[PDB]
């Protein structure tokens, strides 16, 4: 079965998702919503190809009973590709101000040199992010259900092809555990390899104590035969999602480049020096 | 057939519509939306009856392709029942513009004096809005449809009870023509018997050759077995109009009452001292 120090191990980590983790939403507010050469060239062309991987319809439920509902355009080599980008930049400040709560708090991340968790949540904020959103992905209507606010996916089987989607409906059906979750958050988020680490030696460690917690849970909870090899499975999953993580930085860094929308936050966890 | 003098008089009025109506609602902007005792409790239930008669759904068309769609709240005794009113108040006032430069535009209203142009626009000013309205109102789907705004009846044969929406589908049938609108608006602004007017020997006999042109340009232009007794049908509208006019004079007052709403424009024309 699980040891005493795996034990302790998960109910930290349970404890710090349940303290940082606004499940419903509540406290987004204040968001920004849609309004009422050759070097260049290129650039918009694969501007435009990068948004137009994931297109979202968008929804609002007030507090009254009132619906809100925003259809997007349709590219038409113009700016209105770039109407939700200020929505989308404040929903990842949230985010991401969720996900540094959730760090702060576990004890192997305080106990780690102030050089080192800045470098890790660099490194690791976007991933731990996608996999919060994973637990509220509805893969039956190919909707994120955030409290009051929804995120359809715009119409089929050529959407699968977008890595991003292919990966949350593919996690979405191994249907894991909350302390399976935040394992994940965990493995990724001590990455010994993320750049500017140090203590490296002691991140490498605490990272395969996760990895050995999450294998042994799963041994000890599920015998079931539809379950074999499931701990490989969330590691291959993890493999892939570093690999996410770093497509969409070089996303995000050219959209960046020909259309200003990081926030704050997002410009000091993308190392843009606002310079 | 015509005379000369009819022929010179609906060209004015053509001519002050064409001018003054803007179908496509280009200009109507900066317009606001929906946020994302014993005696008094009597008034309330009133307000309620008052407000709940006509519910109607928003939809924006951006000039981008993107599309913005409101559904109203459900009453649920709260004050989410004012949530259209400030939106409504500014189509309204935008509204009340136009018809004023209609009248201004028109040579047998400015002839009239300064005190007699007040009264009558105060009197009639709703009543030509609802004429307008009309035009853009789409019958088959219960839509006004004013350029990339939609207001689109909630849901059967219970909704043509309300004296305002049994008024527009009623009218719509009739199929008129530009010129039989027009002469409604101006047969409705020279009413000879609003509260105010002096010179009423004057208005009352302008009235009237509105209303013998109207009856003469159905008569050389509608021969059909389906267009008998037309004009009597539209005297008929024009008196049912003044009552509905009426009605929701004592709606308005009673909803500024408990919940202020009205413009400035808007005070003015209901009489409104801000005092």
């Amino acid at each position: 079965g699980l040891t005493e120090e795996q034990r302790m191990m998960i109910r930290e980590l349970m404890d710090a998702q349940m303290k940082t983790f606004d499940t419903t939403f509540s406290h987004f507010k204040n968001f920004r919503l849609p309004g009422v050469s050759r070097e260049e060239a290129a650039k918009w062309s694969q501007v435009r190809k990068d948004l137009c991987s994931l297109k979202v319809s968008l929804q609002l439920r007030g507090e009254d009973g009132s619906v809100w509902n925003y259809k997007p355009p349709a590219d038409s080599g113009g700016k209105e590709i770039f109407s939700l980008l200020p929505h989308m930049a404040d929903m990842s400040t949230y985010m991401f101000k969720g996900i540094i709560s959730f760090a702060k708090v576990i004890s192997y991340f305080r106990d780690l040199p102030i050089e080192d968790q800045i470098s890790l949540l660099k490194g690791a904020a976007f991933e731990l992010c996608q996999l919060r959103f994973n637990t509220v992905f509805n893969a039956e209507t190919g909707t994120w259900e955030c409290g009051r606010l929804s995120y359809c996916l715009e119409d089929f089987q050529q959407l699968l092809l977008e890595p991003m989607l292919k990966f949350h409906y593919m996690l979405k059906k191994l249907q894991l555990h909350e302390e399976e979750y935040v394992l994940m958050q965990a493995i990724s988020l001590f990455s010994p390899d993320r750049p500017g680490v140090l203590q490296h030696r002691v991140v490498d460690q605490l990272q395969e104590q996760f990895a050995i917690t999450l294998k042994s849970y799963i041994e000890c909870n599920r015998p079931q035969p539809a379950h074999r090899f499931l701990f490989l499975k969330i590691m291959a999953m993890l493999t892939e999602l570093r690999s996410i993580n770093a497509q969409h930085t070089q996303r995000l860094l050219r959209i960046q480049d020909i259309h200003p929308f990081a926030t704050p936050l997002m410009q000091e966890l993308f190392g843009i020096t606002g310079s």
